[PDB]
């Protein structure tokens, strides 16, 4: 295990592509039991980004990292005690790396596409607190999802407190007790997912069946992994006016010290029935 | 976490045409390598790559018997003292077969420098069902020490684990060797054919060239093989190798041979059709 998320790296001077191989299993990755959709273990797109960051971390000497044009063709589902083999395939392009995340048990599914690429300022917590002043029970975020069949266990419940504003939200997040070794990660999958959960605070209004599943992300930048048990998420976004079915958002994940940890530009979720995934 | 005593990992992907095997070659990982020394260097014999292609095959095919055809050895693999090289088998699908390349590169610093050590085609063979007759034809006993001495004198220093040949009987342009698992090799059950067993078969051709004139620095080095067929692995400590061939009528720089490797019961273990050796100073394979 080169990384808690990757068993093997493979390259050859006889293929263009660089490969990573992981065995996705609740046995190997306990935390995946905490993200269930209709009784079944469903790996969130967030987990794919974390996997890519780990891939990157094993290819670049650089710590800073940028993921672009992210698309999530198919969901990944791990059957009861089943094992799926997950591969990241990096194809070198000019200036950057193109990628696919795939899995299989000769068919296979494509869970993420986009490019990898090699990616300096402080977020003022006091300024955002002044405009996100409406305190909201963080249980309402989890309750919203639980109602949409998105059952998050405790390791996926980082969001500790929520302050709502006008088309913007602030959350404090704390590493759950169930997860011990976050330092071995760039960004734990559950943390990445928590950042996406932040947009739910913006769509709590009122069909309890359909919900916003991640569709695309224009640019995801990881900067450095915080040693801290305490993080701050800042999220700005709106539902489109025409259909009201796509939510666009910007997310900023930062430090006690205002130091940017990760940021999401151009996040798009779409209203979908969880049953398809 | 070792798939095979010769292979660390296998890699394949729906997004890759070829199938890869990876293996780390060093005297630390593969102690017998220290017993094949050419001009004071650990040099992996072509025989080991045969053994590695059989290892690959046993992980790819269900069927136990397989053939390796039109084998060439473009470049020798030399391992520096206490160093290690990554070795990959790269299989490319063809019609009912794979073309292969065995390659290596120094992993300790993408990949710009690499060498190819064996090429050819790999596929499933059929099974093929006399020893007593050979033993009659081959009656002139010679000391096995003569084979190892011939090699030693050319600076091919074979240690214990490369010395399977115990007894040798010459006939007319043919030789019968009795082989025995060296005491230092406790691992043969994990192998299709141990690399040192394969090398021993090639060594047998030395017995047909013992008193030839010419360059004292020169011997016949394996160059190409039309067909190497592996049938079944042997539980036994004792085997028989029958080899017949001769120098090429046109040029005495090539030696052509067919080799057959038998069980003590006369069951065919392995067969080599059209083995060609070429006269070379073993120094030449160094750099």
């Amino acid at each position: 295990k080169l990384h808690p998320l990757i068993n093997q790296k493979f390259q050859s001077p006889l293929s263009k592509e660089i490969f990573f191989e992981s065995y996705f299993s609740t046995e190997n990755l306990p935390f995946l039991a905490d993200h269930i959709v209709y009784e079944q273990v469903v790996v969130p797109g967030a987990s794919h980004i974390s996997l890519l960051l780990a891939a990157a971390s094993l290819t670049f000497a650089a710590t800073e990292c940028q993921i672009e044009d992210i698309l999530f063709p198919q969901a990944l589902a791990i059957p009861e005690q089943g094992v799926r083999t997950v591969q990241v395939v990096l194809t070198p392009q000019n200036n950057s790396f193109s990628f696919q995340v795939i899995s299989f048990d000769s068919d296979w599914a494509v869970h993420a596409t986009g490019k990898l690429s090699v990616a300096q300022s402080l977020i003022p917590l006091e300024e955002i607190q002044a405009r996100c002043s409406q305190k909201i029970d963080s249980a309402e975020i989890y309750q919203h999802l639980w109602d949409r069949q998105i059952h998050l266990g405790q390791s996926f419940r980082w969001i500790e407190q929520v302050w709502l504003g006008e088309g913007e939200v602030l959350c404090q997040m704390k590493v759950p007790k169930t997860i011990l070794n976050t330092t071995k990660y760039q960004l734990h999958p559950t943390l990445v997912d928590s950042c996406f959960q932040s947009i739910i605070a913006l769509v709590l209004d009122q069909n309890k069946n359909e919900t916003f599943v991640p569709f695309s992300i224009d640019k995801f930048t990881f900067y450095n992994s915080s040693d801290n048990d305490l993080l701050w998420c800042y999220t700005c976004g709106s539902k489109d006016k025409q259909s009201g079915e796509k939510f666009k958002a910007d997310i900023q994940l930062f430090d006690q010290h205002g130091q940017l940890v990760a940021q999401v530009i151009g996040f798009e979720g779409r209203k979908a029935n969880p049953k398809i995934l």
